[PDB]
């Protein structure tokens, strides 16, 4: 499923994410924007064999199991392939988990190099949350 802008701003309020940790919601839609342009089904494959997946590119070294990343964690305890649900509840559920272990929302070097230090707050303007 790919999500309008405010229709994921919304979804992402619902599920708790509007300034959990203090990252208002807009960085956490500036977030999807640039990991998975809003598409639930989005997979990346990383250099080191791990991959990406669903609305905010949560990775298989660490967060779940894919079947496929010798080496690796599933500190979310979940397969991959639920994190490209049209429910966002697993993504939202693993990136708390994540955005908690201590580097914040740098976790997504997308958040870090297309967010972090703009007006992220553009990105839920206009959306009736």
């Amino acid at each position: 499923k790919v999500f309008g802008r405010c229709e994921l701003a919304a979804a992402m309020k619902r599920h708790g994410l509007d300034n959990y940790r203090g990252y208002s919601l807009g960085n956490w839609v500036c977030a999807a924007k640039f990991e998975s342009n809003f598409n639930t089904q989005a997979t990346n494959r990383n250099t080191d064999g791990s991959t990406d997946y669903g609305i905010l590119q949560i990775n298989s070294r660490w967060w779940c199991n894919d079947g496929r990343t010798p080496g690796s964690r599933n500190l979310c305890n979940i397969p991959c392939s639920a994190l490209l649900s049209s429910d966002i509840t697993a993504s939202v559920n693993c990136a708390k988990k994540i955005v908690s272990d201590g580097n914040g929302m740098n976790a997504w070097v997308a958040w870090r190099n297309r967010c972090k230090g703009t007006d992220v707050q553009a990105w839920i303007r206009g959306c009736r949350l």
